[PDB]
């Protein structure tokens, strides 16, 4: 399936991409763009480099905004899957170091600049959104992002979709801390009630909940 | 988020009201109000006594039907968090003996009288609605009310919303006995195509068969 | 409930029939209506015979294709229930031979012609439509049907509907090899965007991909 | 293998017999033999009659007590298998009329005389001992039985062999109910360090402890 | 630890060799010696060359009689990681063709000669042994071997220790079939009430149905 | 039952005190007495300050190695319950700091003295032993202390005894690190082969493993 925009909030918008993954065929994978004065910062890659090419163009094309900077929240070809382009297209690409170290590892490229947030619980203000690191979950590098004008929680990978009970690819993930993490976010961004899953449908915070029930270690 | 009413069927309306509850945020919680010849039943208070005020108004003015007595169906707060504004507005309240003494207990105001339902399977009419204790499942002390002109179950906290694979608040709950119960409410009210939990959308009987699933001892 | 008729793609119809199964009452069940020059042909029967002549005098009269052959999906009477109405409305049926010994031994008629498709993966070409046994799993007989033309794929009761976590009527399944059987079709079967499941909603291949999740042997 | 008596305090014995089941193959079953003044009381027969009178036989030549009367701990054919038996020897036996009842719908002979416990918690005095009905568990009609001058809790089929997690035939079991009915049971006979389960070897405590745990609902 | 032989039945002792495998340390693995007329046979190396050599100068020194032939119950390092040992010593070995195919894959030496159980449910008489292929469980091709002079039945990796919940290494398993596999097993050889797992004690039958047990699809 | 005794090596010695708690009656607690040169160190109190004191009198009386100091594995009333009466016999007492303020919390009194292992993973010498902080488990604060002469490590609380499944006390766990806490104790000290945990027998390292396996979050 082809790549697909849609708006969100003021000067938000969600990119996703699709690649058909046997046995279950097209899955898809979501990101955004973010205005901001006459440019534009990008949160995630789609799964390649012709796929994030074409978010760059819809950028300068339809929001005559640039992007200048991108970010990318763990360390899985979802997510960074397109840095050739970006880095040819001349963005600035940001993760954190364990995000840079887990890409070398995992095969994937580095970004060219650091998001200094090592310790659990860690915030930082980049390009007008807050960036937060809550602990190790989908992968033990996840990243989470808030939009405060719109009250617009990016959750990536750490947060599933819809009511699921599957938790998708656990391959790197903490299975011990994951859903603690989850709360770490819900609890640092009260306001969002707008919450962004990578591989299904915008929803509420209903999806933060159930994400940390369905991976919380039972008695 | 404010207080707001929905019409189910002729003369029964859901009353819903919000709690800010961290980490995950807004609840829901449900009631009813039953229209009879020229006054109204509760099922339910809200959450907090503003907002159980605010529906015995709506009754007054839009129904102009004004709340006489109310029905209580389980010792918790999102049921019985409304009880100084139903008495001071001079609405009678009912609920059985055991959520009388659990209210206490638990910190909650009593109804004013007991409905007298002690036995499991035990019904009762009450105000043209059938009222059932099917035994112990969120709480010890849940009943069920049944309209019998829509073929309304009102489920309230005994059955889960949508799709859910999540308990909810279980502090309280007979987790041996919740199964069964709800098999006793479905067999009783055969019925009854529209249910109502308090924490969710309006459904119908497929609510009542996940619950039981998923409050189910398995093997 | 009354039966109803819903068109899936380009001469392709579902057919629905409802039972009343207390405790929770209405269950439907799923099959579907395929046309083919001037003749149609008919996967699964309804519950019972009456249901079933309203799905063959439909296809005579509002279509003007007559049904003239069917194939049946498992030994259960959702797909079963209403083979005698087949037989006298003059329609020739067809099941594997591990369908017709397993409908004699659970009290069903069986079809009258042989499916030769024993072994786990094999596959025939049947009226234009393909029908694969993936091995055992709701029922251990149970098979699939592709429609290529609208790539619509029906997995009857092997596939569970929406995002349910309930795994249905379990009395005949094979646990141990049902989620590889899901796995197999769908590999089968990648073209196929809609699928339908017996007891549900058409829907996408999500439901492939959560049902061999829940019925899944877990660690 | 062969019917096997063994000590376990004064005027106590473990009576044990073994039937070959497949595919696991001999599963033993216990009961005891109470001496009294020039008498003895058996509680619950062996797997057949054959079984059973060689347990008669023993305490005749023996001990030199001979049965007089007998408790039947609930309706399976462990410990009611040899009913005929008792009864040609002229042993007089006993069991709560839920028992009967239960004997009778299973194929087994009821006992001859109602041992009237028919409350949960309730308890009787029965030849020097203590018979509890604690609520359903492996079956809802399971009764347990403490002697209380060595302080030995025959819990029967209720209480499950050793370190196990298997819950054993689960055909009649309250599965809702069953840890609780453990609970009750240890609480009752707080003195007793001996516990004789049906299925396994006499044990302490943590054969309590360890059944109600793994036949206990979980989050 | 060292290589430890311990007699379990006339003609018939079992092996173990201990590896260190951090974190847990030391893990045992469990073979057989079967004594023929004036030489014998082998069930399973041991974890490596010198073990499995000191297994070979055993036989020949202490029981005078030395090793002819072996079999393979499936190919991990415990079964076959003395192949080379075993060929320098002229021992002929023999494996499924399934286990042989297997051995290369995994980088283990296959065996020189072929048994002949490709079928689930294969059996072949093979130097007084009865060889089993019950089907996959701990590894796709794992074999079972009885010995029926002494009904000692040989289950290797199939067979989980004592009484753990632990399925130990599961990355090759098949967690379907697996307890059906060992029902199978049980099935086959009725009268053995020594089973011998490889790595735990001998024990009896108890572990038949544990391992079914704890390895079995729960609903 | 009274207290205990019990030789586990050179120098080591292991304390057992029993508390009656309804329903399951007699509970153990296990600690060390470690000699030195003309006097010993203790680990854990047993419940109370009357079993601690006995504790005390042995070391003077029967080891002539009257007990300096002490070390408290973390802040339950079997590890921290007999405090007073250390303080009174002049022993000095040492915890870490978590430890301290997790006993102030829950009721206890803290130890006079802090032992500085905060990171997870940290270790030092304290009077020949080596304490380990391997991260939260059966408590946030949980440590470990390995004996090198006689290489025997005691888990304490963090280590479940026997084949048990039970979690035992899950108040204060955290349920998500615990296996990995585990796992941490076994590769710092991979050459203790007794391991002692607090509410059971001593043991090996297979206590080690299946604890990590029953407590480790699973798919
Ligand atoms: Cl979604
Ligand atoms: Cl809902
Ligand atoms: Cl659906
Ligand atoms: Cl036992
Ligand atoms: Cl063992
Ligand atoms: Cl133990
Ligand atoms: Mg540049
Ligand atoms: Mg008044
Ligand atoms: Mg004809
Ligand atoms: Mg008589
Ligand atoms: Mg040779
Ligand atoms: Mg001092
Ligand atoms: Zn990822
Ligand atoms: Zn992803
Ligand atoms: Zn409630
Ligand atoms: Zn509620
Ligand atoms: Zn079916
Ligand atoms: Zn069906
Ligand atoms: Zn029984
Ligand atoms: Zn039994
Ligand atoms: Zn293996
Ligand atoms: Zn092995
Ligand atoms: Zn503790
Ligand atoms: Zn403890």
């Amino acid at each position: 399936k082809p790549v697909e925009f849609v708006k969100l909030g003021t000067g938000v918008w969600m990119h996703t991409g699709y690649k058909v993954v046997p046995p279950w065929g097209n899955i898809r994978t979501n990101g955004l763009i973010i205005e901001r004065g006459d440019y534009s910062v990008l949160v995630d890659t789609a799964w390649n480099d012709a796929q994030t090419a074409e978010i760059v163009a819809w950028a300068k094309d339809t929001l005559q905004k640039p992007i200048r900077a991108s970010i990318h929240t763990h360390a899985h070809s979802d997510k960074m899957g397109g840095m050739d382009a970006l880095h040819m297209l001349g963005v600035e690409t940001f993760a954190t170091d364990l995000t840079n170290r887990l890409a070398i590892e995992r095969g994937l490229m580095p970004a060219k600049n650091v998001l200094n947030i090592s310790e659990i619980g860690s915030q930082i203000e980049w390009e007008g959104l807050t960036i937060l690191y809550p602990g190790g979950g989908h992968s033990e590098d996840n990243i989470v992002v808030n939009e405060g004008v719109n009250n617009i929680l990016f959750g990536g990978c750490m947060i599933r979709p819809g009511m699921t009970t599957s938790l998708g690819n656990i391959d790197d993930a903490n299975l011990g801390y994951w859903s603690k993490a989850v709360e770490n976010a819900a609890n640092a961004f009260p306001d969002s009630q707008i919450v962004i899953p990578s591989h299904g449908k915008p929803a509420g915070r209903e999806i933060l909940k159930n994400t940390a029930y369905i991976t919380r270690p039972k008695l």
